[PDB]
């Protein structure tokens, strides 16, 4: 029902990224097929049909390459040289479609010292420089859960990858093949980061930039009942309305970008927000410029009236899941199937034709 | 060079989001023209051609009009009602181009009670439980730079709308509006967590969870030399492997999901990192399957043989700027052209033949 209706998707049943990139595939209209080893209550397998196929054997082989023979795109995230070994890699497929996307999701490369290597998503982004970049100072960097390397600068440069090769296709009329390596999307993610290092806009000192939380104005703050809001207040009207609703007099407080006093800047701006509770503050800058808002947790998340209103998210035996982002004005996606039991794989070959 | 030559992307100079999905176009061939209000250091320009207009003066708006007219895809990344007000709204661009792309780049999305309020990355991670799950348990949580919300959620989703619609109007031959707000994506990007909540596979507590730092096989270590490395080694033959590395002996340690004893493990742990540099256990892991990896600092990572050998960046003047994500086989992007001079829009809309 969305934009991707129509789309054939083969996935071969892998972890993290290429299930996701499958998952949004599905989201926004694409028929995705995805096998797996001969009912979930894995909500991240929504929108699939799920059948089985063991593609060390002649007819799993045959099955699974006359399933490829009729898709736009295959998804796997293997080892290099695994889809090889197996009789599934570009050169094979290449033989009875050459219209396919082949898309590679790794964290390594497909080539190079590592790409053999086992790894996951804080490994990829312990080497490209992003890790050490995140968290206090004072501390061990911490991961940003799977956010950056599987998601942000995985999956992500996956369906982009894949999106970018099917326009292409219009022209040439041919696939190609899709190298997705983790490492590559995170500094591509990161890339601002890189831009401001050259300029003297960035520092590898961790937690003392002005988007690290080394910036009194753009950080959490506890508050009253140990809950925290987040202050984005970059921009000088945005962080003066911060400081109008705190009832702080600007003249009594050192300049916003003084950060030599940084520390004390902070030490009021800790003290002010620790007045109250969060809740308060939110009804303090209410309609208000000053880019305060409440960190909810995940379970009050579907209480919030602008989440609510948009309809971010669906409930689904379990509890809340997110809606396909992001939004289209004529063809909108469907809310989430959710996963059904497993079909037989011929089925879906007399389905699609094949 | 790459998939996307040929696409002709109109971008209303913005902040964050919107210039890094316009930049991801650029990087894989796209032509993309920036209009500024009336040569750059920021990298992130890089892959454009730079033109000014006020789009508040009569001349502006139809030189605008003209340029739009002719492009497959139109970013905006203001408040919603900005565009509409300057006679740039959708409906407006209709007029003149129904095939056009027109692609939204918002936090809060086009309505709802927060859609006129001004905010950064880290109020919308803050509202959708993203933001409260990052960092160390016992303190308040960290930004996970500016990664999540702007990139990760923001740009990345901007993108795959931009193309999914774009294979939409290949049958349909129509464009349509793309609404791409970071709260949406950023909670897509991380649906995994909202699977594994409704499972009991994740929990609302910070720092206490498999992924986020909780577990002593995938978080950071200290070293001899205060420098770090990261741990990833989630499987248990993996696990087993970095034992091995370190020199224990597994009948001595806690079993490695036993949650009870993770203090006791993870002091375990730390004492055998302590004992050498970050780059002894570079090289006792540096084969492995253990994934165990140093944690680079920027300025470190481009003397790294994987990096190096992948050309995951290049040298723009000054430092080093990451090379086009993902790789694609036949049609491979270039190197990216550094920002230049500000060019007439004249002349380009000769160039467009409009
Ligand atoms: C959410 C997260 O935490 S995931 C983080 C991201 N990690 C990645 O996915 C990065 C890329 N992938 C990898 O590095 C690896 O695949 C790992 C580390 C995840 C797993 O490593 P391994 O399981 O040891 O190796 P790998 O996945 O390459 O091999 C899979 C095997 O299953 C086989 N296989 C897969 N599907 C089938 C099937 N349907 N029938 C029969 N065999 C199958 C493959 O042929 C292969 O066997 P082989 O080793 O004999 O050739
Ligand atoms: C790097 C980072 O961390 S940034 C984080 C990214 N997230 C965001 O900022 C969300 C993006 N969208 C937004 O909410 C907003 O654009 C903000 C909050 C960023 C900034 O808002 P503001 O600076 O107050 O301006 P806003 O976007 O409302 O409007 C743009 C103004 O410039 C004007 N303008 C834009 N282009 C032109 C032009 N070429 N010629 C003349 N005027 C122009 C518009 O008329 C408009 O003025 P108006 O409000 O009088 O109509």
């Amino acid at each position: 029902a969305g934009p991707l209706s129509g789309l054939r998707v083969v996935e071969l049943a892998g972890i993290g990224p290429g299930p996701h990139a499958a998952m949004i595939l599905g989201d926004l209209g694409a028929d995705v097929v995805r096998i797996d080893r001969p009912i979930s209550r894995d909500a991240m397998l929504r929108n699939r049909r799920i059948v089985t196929a063991d593609l060390k054997s002649d007819q799993g082989l045959e099955l699974a390459l006359k399933l490829i023979a009729k898709a736009d795109v295959l998804i796997e995230g293997y080892r290099p040289g695994v889809t090889e070994r197996l009789g599934l890699g570009p050169e094979e497929c290449a033989k009875v479609n050459d219209r396919l996307i082949y898309a590679r999701m790794t964290g390594w490369g497909q080539t190079g010292p590592r790409s053999q290597q086992a790894g996951h998503d804080i490994n990829y982004i312990s080497l490209n420089g992003i890790l050490h970049a995140i968290g206090r100072g004072d501390e061990r960097p911490v991961p940003p859960l799977n956010l950056v390397g599987d998601f942000g600068g995985g999956s992500m440069f996956l369906l982009v990858g894949i999106l970018a090769a099917l326009w292409e296709r219009q022209s040439s009329g041919k696939g190609q093949v899709v190298d997705a390596a983790m490492v590559d999307g995170s500094s591509v993610l990161i890339q601002m980061m890189w831009a401001m290092r050259a300029t003297g806009m960035w520092t590898d000192t961790r937690g003392a930039n002005m988007l690290d939380g080394g910036a009194p104005y753009y950080d959490t703050y506890e508050c009253a009942d140990g809950r925290y809001v987040a202050v984005g207040a970059i921009e000088p009207q945005f962080y003066a309305a911060m400081l109008a609703g705190l009832g702080l007099d600007a003249a009594e407080l050192p300049p916003q970008n003084d950060r030599a006093r940084w520390p004390e800047l902070r030490a009021l701006l800790t003290e002010a927000f620790a007045s109250h509770d969060r809740d308060h503050w939110g009804a303090v800058f209410a309609n208000s410029d000053a880019c305060v808002t409440p960190v909810l947790a995940f379970g009050e998340v579907h209480n919030e009236p602008h989440i609510i209103e948009r309809n971010t998210f669906y409930e689904a035996n379990g509890g809340w899941q997110p809606m396909p982002a992001p939004r289209f004005s004529r063809t909108a996606s469907s809310q989430p199937r959710p996963p059904a039991a497993t079909i037989d794989i011929e089925a879906v070959l007399t389905d699609w034709d094949g």
